């Protein structure tokens, strides 16, 4: 909706919010020791991956379609089943992804409103252990 309600990506303030959450995701991903594990499991060039999530980010939040248009159908349980992801790479990934919104979205219930599904989806993305 754009104009008595407003998305998720209009209200967060659009693509330099998404833009900004999504680099300080992989450079904590990159920096942070405790997200060592998470880290061990990306390409060693995290370019691709930032992209990736930047446009699944950018359609997920009521923003234009980018990542269905250049990828298809998400399917990430399947996109996610070829790297090892127990316990600590969930966590860690995890860790970064709230670090990163609390840093880039201001808002408190748009932080709420986009963080219990995105750690639903997290631990359906576990596939080991
Ligand atoms: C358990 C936590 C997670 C871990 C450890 C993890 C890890 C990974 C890894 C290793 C990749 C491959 C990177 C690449 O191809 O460059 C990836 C891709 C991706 N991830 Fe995750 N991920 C997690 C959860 C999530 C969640 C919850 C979302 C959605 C909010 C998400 C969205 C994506 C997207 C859109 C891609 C690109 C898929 C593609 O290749 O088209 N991930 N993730």
């Amino acid at each position: 909706m754009s104009s008595e309600t407003v998305t998720l990506y209009e209200a967060i303030g659009g693509d330099a919010t998404v833009r900004a959450l999504t680099r300080r995701f992989y450079e904590l991903m990159d920096t942070l020791p405790e997200a060592a594990r998470c880290r061990a499991i990306h390409p060693a060039d995290l370019s691709g991956s930032e992209a990736k999530f930047y446009d699944y980010l950018t359609g997920y939040l009521g923003g234009p379609p980018v990542y269905v248009e250049k990828h298809g159908h998400p399917m990430l349980r399947r996109r996610h089943f070829v790297a090892p992801i127990g316990p600590a790479e969930r966590d860690e990934w995890l860790l970064c992804f709230r670090r990163a919104m609390d840093e880039t979205i201001e808002n408190a219930k748009l932080r709420e409103i986009i963080w219990a599904p995105v750690e639903r989806l997290a631990f359906h993305m576990q596939n080991q252990e």
